[PDB]
């Protein structure tokens, strides 16, 4: 199990402005981190979050935390479930944030709620050099779903951080997956506007190199991992389905011809995306089944496992091209949900 650690700096908070924390599990042999950030959609005005508040308050408050947590998935400890990286020091940092863990602000008399996310990853990093990560060589900051799109947001932030702080040994690395979206015309009649609106409310902050391009006001272009991608120096594994569930949501899909033409695109177009993202895993099923679940090591693509793909992205980021039999770009290019056999039940 994974022990909760409030964050000794009580003015990172959660949106309640109790404290927020991190769940750990060491591994004294190991120079391995695993730093997750949990996911669980956001909120973008007072009465939106005011409603997240009363019936999804553990997204929002640190208060009814428990003490532990069981690592599952690409967290667990047990080699049979997590072939990858089993002997890693497991950290699970809860989502209490409800900014896809862009914001920087804090409670005031003028913000009923902290959006804190950004500064929550900083602070557990801070936090962490004292209990070991000082000596780690891999700092692989992993999350699903707007976690996901979190790492996307603060990889290379974290990267800055340790080199300002004096640790240039840590590689920082990111493993984006589920947060990998397209802001493609909706199948019925926007995330864009809450997105862009979500932001003001936060204080939200997006990479610098992507600030840049898309300038003041267009932050929510840095929100879309193709667009935010290219700008990132630190090596980041994208995992994505290729019909993704909460994509399909937000499109408005829940099958004559029509529907069918739209779900056919946006499959080739989310395989489009990648095309230009060396070490990436995306599956052509109908999910929201994310690398924290048990039975992840069971969908593969091209006859080799999402465990196995991220173990060939470790290889080929030795500090000596292409690997016989490790592949590490992994995207189906068959048409239609579950046409790949190992697609989640
Ligand atoms: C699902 C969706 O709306 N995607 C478009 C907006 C968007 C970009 N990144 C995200 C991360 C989490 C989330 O809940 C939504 C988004
Ligand atoms: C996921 C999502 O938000 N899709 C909508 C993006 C969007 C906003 N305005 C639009 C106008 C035309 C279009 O082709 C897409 C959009
Ligand atoms: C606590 O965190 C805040 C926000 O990052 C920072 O301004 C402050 O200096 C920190 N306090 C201490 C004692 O480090």
């Amino acid at each position: 199990d994974l022990r909760l650690h409030l964050l000794l700096n009580t003015s990172v908070t959660c949106n309640d402005g109790s404290p927020a924390g991190y769940y750990l599990k060491e591994s004294r042999g190991s120079r391995r981190w695993l730093l997750f950030l949990e996911g669980g959609w956001y909120c973008f005005n007072r009465e939106n979050c005011d409603s997240r508040y009363d019936t999804m308050r553990r997204l929002m408050s640190s208060r009814d935390w428990p003490r532990t947590r069981t690592g599952t998935g690409i967290l667990s400890s047990q080699p049979e479930e997590n072939p990858y990286w089993w002997n890693a020091n497991m950290v699970f940092i809860p989502y209490c944030s409800s900014d896809v863990w862009s914001g920087a602000s804090s409670k005031s008399e003028k913000n009923e709620y902290a959006f804190m996310g950004a500064l929550i990853i900083q602070e557990v990093v801070r936090e962490l050099l004292g209990r070991g990560l000082s000596g780690a060589k891999v700092l692989l900051l992993a999350g699903s779903s707007a976690g996901g799109t979190g790492v996307l947001l603060n990889v290379d932030r974290v990267a800055e951080q340790l080199e300002k702080l004096g640790y240039p040994a840590i590689q920082v690395r990111g493993l984006a997956d589920s947060g990998w979206f397209l802001d493609n015309k909706q199948y019925r009649h926007a995330p864009t506007e809450a997105i862009r609106r979500g932001i003001r409310y936060w204080n939200g902050v997006v990479p610098e190199r992507c600030r840049r391009q898309f300038q003041e006001g267009e932050e929510w272009n840095c929100f879309f991992g193709y667009k935010v991608y290219p700008t990132l120096r630190s090596p980041v594994f994208v995992v994505q389905w290729l019909f993704d569930e909460a994509q399909l949501t937000v499109d408005n899909v829940h099958v004559q011809e029509g529907l069918r033409l739209y779900i056919q695109n946006l499959g080739r177009e989310l395989r489009h995306t990648l095309k230009d993202v060396p070490a990436s895993f995306a599956p052509a099923c109908l999910s929201h089944e994310i690398i924290i679940r048990s039975h992840w090591t069971d969908v593969q693509v091209k006859g080799t496992s999402l465990p196995r793909a991220l173990h060939c992205w470790d290889r080929s980021l030795h500090d000596s091209t292409p690997l016989k039999g490790c592949p590490v770009h992994l995207v189906d290019s068959c048409p239609w949900p579950h046409c790949n056999p190992s697609c989640p039940t």
